[PDB]
């Protein structure tokens, strides 16, 4: 029924884990020069904690995937610590009387769009990854709670509209049975996890997030390029017997020493 882009072959059974996030709202109220000083404290000080949180996550990406991926995350921190970009954010708040949350969004609006003008797979992806850095900063300035996705205790299927490199770097690969999100797929970061880990995965879910609720029973086939939602027990019993026989055949390919 739902056919995605099929990233890795395999079959898994598990409950649906739906991740819900609170939307970020920007305040468009214009402040006067009297409150501008207060915004610098929230931004200057918030920058203090943001650098720390991002700095800790950088090690997780290096300890999870190795120094090969740590270099990419290290570059993101440099953008935030660029003394040039910092001066621009400050100037907008004092020159255009904008809030710290609003001023920061304007700089990120062009840094991200500008990278899209490049025709390189790395520079283009940096455009999407850089946008994520701005959203994270906004959540810190407003004191929004952070969801700790690495606190999962039950192995289930992970379902989400999309995951950003930072969230994927801190994800626990041993507690997730597979990844199923509505992400493009061609050279997508999610596909990289699947290709490196060879675990079954799908990304072209399209709008499954709007049709699945937490606790739904879903079967990932990763074979016929389709997912079953709310299957009847009659079908599950038929697939459990025949589907498991398929697993035994796959073991013969790994046992090349018996031929």
């Amino acid at each position: 029924m739902i056919s995605g882009i099929l990233a890795s072959p395999g079959i898994a059974f598990g409950k649906a884990l739906l991740l819900k996030e609170d939307e970020i709202v920007i305040d468009r109220k214009k402040i006067s020069a009297d409150q501008v000083d207060q915004e610098v404290e929230r931004f200057l000080s918030g920058r203090a904690k943001a650098s720390a949180q991002l700095e800790t996550i950088k090690t997780k990406a290096g300890e999870t995937f190795g120094e090969e991926k740590e270099a990419i995350f290290e570059g993101h921190i440099m953008l935030l610590e660029d003394e040039e970009l910092e001066q621009e954010i400050i100037a907008l708040i004092k020159d255009k009387h904008m809030t710290a949350d609003a001023a920061a969004h304007e700089v990120i609006e062009g840094q991200a769009s500008a990278l899209e003008e490049l025709d390189d797979e790395y520079l283009k992806e940096r455009a999407a990854d850089v946008r994520d850095i701005g959203k994270r900063l906004l959540r810190n300035i407003l004191g929004l709670k952070i969801i700790d996705l690495s606190a999962i205790q039950d192995e289930v299927i992970l379902v989400a509209a999309d995951l950003t490199p930072s969230e994927t770097a801190q994800l626990n690969l041993k507690k997730v049975l597979g990844f199923i999100t509505d992400a493009g797929g061609r050279t997508s970061h999610t596909s990289i996890m699947a290709r490196s880990l060879e675990l079954p995965a799908i990304v072209g879910t399209g709008s499954v997030t709007s049709q699945v609720k937490n606790d739904d029973y879903l079967i990932l086939d990763a074979v016929n390029n389709q997912v079953y939602v709310n299957p009847t027990n009659e079908v599950i019993d038929k697939m459990r017997a025949v589907q498991e026989q398929v697993a035994s055949e796959k073991a013969e390919l790994a046992k090349l020493k018996d031929r």
